[PDB]
């Protein structure tokens, strides 16, 4: 299994969804930036493996789930089997990163992408290793119910530039925004 991610978008005041939605209107290009860094593997016979709890599960519009072209896996306690078009469930952050060095994964899985929500983007955030944040900065400021965890930038590394994003200011729907590639190794 390769790197260990987690990617966001994230408004001026730290949101990222308001009543099981984004706090802003559709960014397609966003979505598309989304897709591309989660599906893009550069291993051959493997695929990118995304987490994400059960309402961002819920949250995705139904005619992209599962998310194409990568292995979705679900967190929760109460359900007791994967939704409807996931591939597997688990009941911790651990155990989803334990499953992929089973015998079923060990083999099929190159990068590991967390797609949120809050919870488990803090816990992997604070865990001891090699870990890479893929944030959209959306440059205003939007109303929301679901806040993005505190950045430590003495550990996350904001960097100059990566492979495959771009680094200058992007617009749609008059909403500017930028992406950003930090890393931390701890
Ligand atoms: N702007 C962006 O980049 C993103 C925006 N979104 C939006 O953000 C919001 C996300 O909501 P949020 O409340 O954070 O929801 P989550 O997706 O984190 O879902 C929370 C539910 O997931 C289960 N869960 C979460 N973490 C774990 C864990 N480590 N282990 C086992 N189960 C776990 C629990 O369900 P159970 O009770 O069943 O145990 C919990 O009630 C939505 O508005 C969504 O649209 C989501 C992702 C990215």
């Amino acid at each position: 299994v390769g790197s260990l991610n987690c990617i966001v978008a994230v408004s001026q005041n730290m949101g990222i969804g308001k009543n099981g939605d984004l706090p802003w209107p559709p960014l397609r290009n966003e979505f598309r930036y989304f897709q591309r860094m989660t599906t893009t593997s550069s291993v051959e016979g493997k695929q990118n493996l995304v987490i994400m709890g059960k309402k961002t599960w819920f949250s995705i519009p139904e005619k992209n789930r599962p998310l194409k072209g990568r292995i979705n896996l679900v967190l929760s306690r109460e359900l007791k089997e994967p939704p409807q078009g996931a591939h597997f469930l688990s009941r911790s952050l651990d155990d989803a990163l334990k499953l992929t060095e089973q015998p079923e994964l060990a083999n099929k899985v190159d990068m590991v992408w967390i797609v949120g929500g809050s919870s488990v983007y803090k816990e992997a955030m604070n865990h001891p290793g090699h870990l890479k944040l893929f944030v959209t900065r959306i440059m205003q400021d939007f109303e929301s119910d679901t806040f993005f965890p505190e950045i430590d930038l003495e550990k996350y590394k904001l960097l100059p530039e990566y492979p495959g994003v771009l680094s200058d200011v992007q617009e749609e729907k008059g909403i500017k925004y930028k992406f950003e590639v930090y890393e931390k190794n701890d």
